[PDB]
């Protein structure tokens, strides 16, 4: 939109935002007291949310309410009505805050992992508990006027193409479940509960819908045209915004760039209206924030309305509340004059932002949450809630006994282009962390003797660094190679090109291979690289997938690799072979094999050779599962559902495992839990899809614990050519993990049963 010269947003992945969208407000609270408003409904505490917000439109001139529609919101000066930032981060910490250059407080926020790394933890809690210190943080920053209280948190788009330049910064690529349970955590956190009256900071769940790549073949995200069944919609597009809107009861959400059927998603009433609100419950004034800035899109690259004006009306009437961006404020106006948009719509949606502040305590000082400050920040960063999550979610992917390092290794050479990360460790979306503790310095502290050399760059081909990393790996004990990819690889506006290792680090690692030394290999990223000719190394004893491990990252790997910790993580996503993102377009939408170039996608339909299966994780210790049937799901249904809001929520039954651990090394536990059908429901039938999983406390040697899956209903449902989520009678089996330790066959009999009815058009 801004753009100074000829910009082709069909190709272009990045937007060019006003800097207006862009800036940094210095934020306030109304004066209720004193102020011009002291004695509008607005500030009376005892009155309704929505009264209270409705009072205060009431006072807005038709240009303050338009100017207000955007994210950069100016307030209204003559009200003691403050300006408020809408567009705020939260992916995995605070960031886009007003943070202070020096003097201490409000200098920097805690970094959590990136996302796809928590998710591997398979901890729900943590998840929960990560939000929760976001949003106390959140809180904090805004008590200072440093932050607004509505964030663009969580990305739970499925991570469909596995060269997806913002992969990185969701729960990975099964929608259905596994996202769906981090977006109802994540979101509970930010919010406080499940719609509680006093709302702690606002979710955004995002994009809705249908956006996972950001420019693959030169096709922007900003212009592109998903064509997706409506039964793909259903089945892997949207469950995460289901569970988002009816079971989290997010306040907010924000629609993609893309169109998805011809219909760009903020202009989309079918997807903002029909399944948002009509479907999944999304609260009545709940907002919808677009993407930034998505309203300007619907008119160039996507010509859905000629003019922004128009753009602004059909994105307005389809139920788009706030635009990111300038569409709104600055052609709204003429959509009002050229009578497309009437006051009452402007005023709706203002009404719906001031709702969401009023319950969030915006006019209430007394408010549990605005006495929260700097020291609780102090405070919850100090739990070191970081460190345990990247902990956690580290992945064990091939070990033959050399991790954890013996007491025998005393010196090691350390290798590689993430040895020394600091700011790599942070991903994307970042604010100033409070440390940044590099593998480099953590290996110092753990006691190990040092050698450390670069070796090579993320992406050379240079060799110069190769001698000196060889020579370093002769004096050493044991080699530690830390490398992968990092955000010069995959990030926002600009797609990953191969899933390959860049550079010429695979030729290093294999030369250190050669080198007579035990040899480690930390593949590090949140997409994952080909480590075919890795697995297939026998010198290469060890591989570890570390993801993007927050501002602990160093120790937490340290920790693993000596073994004060023991791992328990399992991927998120697919490692594919080099050769997948070549078969076929990247922006074929379609999930199934097509019997043409599609081999199907993610692990339900894939009908290749994984280099390493969704779900693949190692421990320090070998575990011995044992298993510790006929089901009519009408029947299961007919009964009441204590403790389940709604009525798919109900298990069908609960899975039920002892795990002991038959090794010497007390460890965590996680598990996988899927099923597989080849007789219900509709033709193709998936591989497997994931019903469940948990994370269990550590289990010392020789002792067991019980693994309790509960099977809900809706996890068994499937999809049918409409979209309709029905459970079919017929015949199932649960595998628990990649490695299917338990099998168990059960039998759903009499007759289908309507989970949802997906809405026509
Ligand atoms: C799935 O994920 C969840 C959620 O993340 C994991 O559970 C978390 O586990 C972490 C790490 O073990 C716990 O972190 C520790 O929390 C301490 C504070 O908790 C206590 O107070 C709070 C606040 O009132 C209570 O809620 C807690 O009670 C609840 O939780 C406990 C379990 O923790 C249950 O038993 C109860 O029933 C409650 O449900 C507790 O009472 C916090 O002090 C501690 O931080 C110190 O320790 C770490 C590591 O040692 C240091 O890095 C850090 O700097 C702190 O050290 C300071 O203090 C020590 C004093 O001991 C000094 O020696 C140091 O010098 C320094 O000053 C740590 O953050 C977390 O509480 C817990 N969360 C929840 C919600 O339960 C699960 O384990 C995980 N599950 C699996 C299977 O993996
Ligand atoms: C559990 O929580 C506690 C409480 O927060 C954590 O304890 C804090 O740990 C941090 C990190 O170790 C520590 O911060 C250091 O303080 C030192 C002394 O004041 C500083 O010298 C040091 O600064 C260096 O590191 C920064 C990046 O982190 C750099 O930006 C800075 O420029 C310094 O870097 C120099 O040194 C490094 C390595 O020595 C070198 O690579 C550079 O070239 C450069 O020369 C840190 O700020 C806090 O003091 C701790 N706070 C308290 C109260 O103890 C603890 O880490 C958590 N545990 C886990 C496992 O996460
Ligand atoms: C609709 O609103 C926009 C934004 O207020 C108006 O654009 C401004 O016009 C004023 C007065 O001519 C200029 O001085 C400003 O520079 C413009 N601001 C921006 C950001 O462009 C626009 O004039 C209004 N349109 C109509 C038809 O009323
Ligand atoms: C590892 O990375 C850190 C962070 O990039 C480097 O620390 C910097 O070191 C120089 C002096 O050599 C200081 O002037 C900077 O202020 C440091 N930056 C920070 C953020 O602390 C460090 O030099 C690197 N170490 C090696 C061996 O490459
Ligand atoms: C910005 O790009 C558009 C095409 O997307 C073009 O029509 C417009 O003139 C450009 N603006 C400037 C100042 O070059
Ligand atoms: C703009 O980008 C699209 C998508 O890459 C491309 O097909 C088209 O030819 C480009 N148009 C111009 C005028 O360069
Ligand atoms: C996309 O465009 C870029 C920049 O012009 C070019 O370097 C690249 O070869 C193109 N990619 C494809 C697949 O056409
Ligand atoms: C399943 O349950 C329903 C309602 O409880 C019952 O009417 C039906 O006969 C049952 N079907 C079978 C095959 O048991
Ligand atoms: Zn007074
Ligand atoms: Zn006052
Ligand atoms: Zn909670
Ligand atoms: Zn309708
Ligand atoms: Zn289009
Ligand atoms: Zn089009
Ligand atoms: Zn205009
Ligand atoms: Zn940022
Ligand atoms: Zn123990
Ligand atoms: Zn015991």
């Amino acid at each position: 939109q801004n753009n100074q010269t000829y910009a082709n947003y069909s190709a272009q992945g990045q937007p060019d935002l006003y800097p207006e969208t862009l800036a940094t407000l210095t934020l306030s609270f109304p004066d209720c007291e004193h102020g011009p408003l002291k004695n509008n409904l607005v500030c009376d505490s005892s009155a309704g949310y929505v009264e209270r917000a409705q009072a205060l439109i009431s006072l807005f001139t038709l240009e303050e309410l338009i100017l207000n529609t955007q994210n950069s919101g100016p307030g209204v000066p003559r009200l003691g009505l403050p300006n408020y930032q809408v567009w705020n981060e939260a992916l995995h910490g605070l960031d886009r805050a007003n943070f202070a250059t020096k003097g201490g407080q409000f200098e920097w926020a805690t970094s959590f992992p990136m996302p796809i790394l928590t998710t591997a933890a398979l901890n729900r809690t943590l998840i929960h508990q990560i939000a929760d210190i976001i949003s106390t943080q959140a809180r904090a920053f805004s008590n200072s006027g440093r932050y607004g209280l509505d964030v663009y948190a969580p990305n739970v788009n499925g991570f469909r193409s596995p060269l997806w330049g913002r992969g990185q910064e969701t729960p990975g690529e099964d929608a259905f479940f596994l996202s769906s349970a981090y977006t109802y955590e994540y979101i509970t956190g930010i919010q406080g509960g499940v719609d509680p009256e006093h709302l702690k900071v606002a979710a955004t769940v995002k994009h809705f819908a249908g956006y996972d790549l950001e420019n693959w073949n030169n096709q922007s995200r900003l212009g592109f045209d998903a064509i997706i069944t409506q039964q793909d919609l259903s089945e892997y597009y949207t469950p995460q915004f289901l569970a988002a809107a009816r079971y989290a009861k997010s306040r907010s959400l924000m629609c993609a760039y893309n169109s998805v059927n011809g219909v760009p998603s903020c202009a989309n009433s079918f997807f903002l209206q029909t399944l948002l609100r009509e479907s999944w419950g999304f609260p009545e004034w709940g907002y919808v924030s677009s993407d930034c800035d998505a309203v300007y899109n619907v008119f160039n690259p996507h010509d859905y309305a000629s003019n922004q004006s128009s753009a602004a009306a059909s994105s307005l009437r389809a139920g788009t509340d706030i635009d990111c961006g300038q569409t709104y404020p600055w052609h709204l106006n003429e959509s009002f004059v050229a009578g497309e948009v009437s006051r009452g719509e402007i005023e709706r949606s203002v009404t719906r932002l001031y709702a969401n502040l009023v319950r969030l305590g915006y006019f209430d000082k007394k408010n549990q949450y605005r006495s929260l400050g700097w020291k609780d920040v102090v405070k919850t960063d100090a739990w070191n809630i970081s460190y345990e999550a990247a902990v956690e979610g580290i992945v064990l992917l091939k070990n033959d006994g050399t991790l954890p390092l013996s007491k025998k290794v005393r010196s090691i050479a350390l290798i590689g282009p993430w040895a020394n990360a600091t700011t790599q460790m942070q991903g994307n979306y970042y604010g100033p962390a409070p440390y940044l503790i590099s593998p480099l310095e953590a290996a110092k502290k753990a006691g190990y003797h040092v050698n450390f050399e670069l070796g090579t760059e993320i992406a050379g081909n240079s060799t110069t660094g190769f001698a000196k990393a060889i020579a370093a790996a002769k004096k050493s004990d044991a080699i530690i190679y830390l490398g992968g990819i990092d955000n010069t690889i995959e990030q926002e506006g600009a797609d990953r090109t191969d899933i390959a290792w860049p550079g010429n680090q695979l030729d290093l690692i294999k030369q250190l291979s050669e080198v007579g030394k035990p040899l480690v290999v930390l593949q590090m990223g949140g997409g994952q690289v080909d480590s075919s000719s890795l697995k297939s190394n026998k010198k290469v004893n060890s591989l570890v997938w570390g993801g993007y491990p927050g501002q602990s990252g160093g120790v937490a790997l340290f920790d693993i690799l000596s073994g004060k910790r023991a791992p328990a993580g399992r991927l998120v996503t697919t490692q594919y072979p080099a050769e997948y993102v070549h078969q076929f377009p990247q922006n074929d939408m379609n999930l199934r094999p097509d019997g043409k170039s599609n081999p199907g996608q993610t692990y339900i339909w894939y009908t290749g050779k994984p280099v390493y299966e969704f779900g693949s994780g190692l421990f320090y210790t070998t575990f011995k599962e044992t298993l510790a049937l006929k089901f009519n799901t009408s029947s299961i249904l007919s009964a009441p559902h204590p403790g389940y809001t709604y009525s798919e929520q109900i298990p069908v039954f609960t899975f039920e495992a002892n795990i002991k651990n038959s090794g010497k090394t007390e460890s965590p536990y996680t598990a996988m839990l899927f099923v597989r059908t080849s007789n219900a429901g509709p033709a193709p039938y998936p591989n497997k899809w994931l019903v469940g999983f948990d994370r269990l406390a550590d289990i010392k040697p020789g002792h067991s614990s019980k693994l309790s899956i509960p099977i809900p209903v809706s996890a068994l449902a499937r999809v049918d050519s409409h979209g309709n989520r029905i459970v079919y009678p017929g015949k199932y089996e649960l595998a628990l993990n990649t490695d299917e330790s338990v099998k168990l066959e059960f039998e759903l009999v009499g007759e289908e049963v309507t989970i949802e009815n997906w809405p026509l058009e």
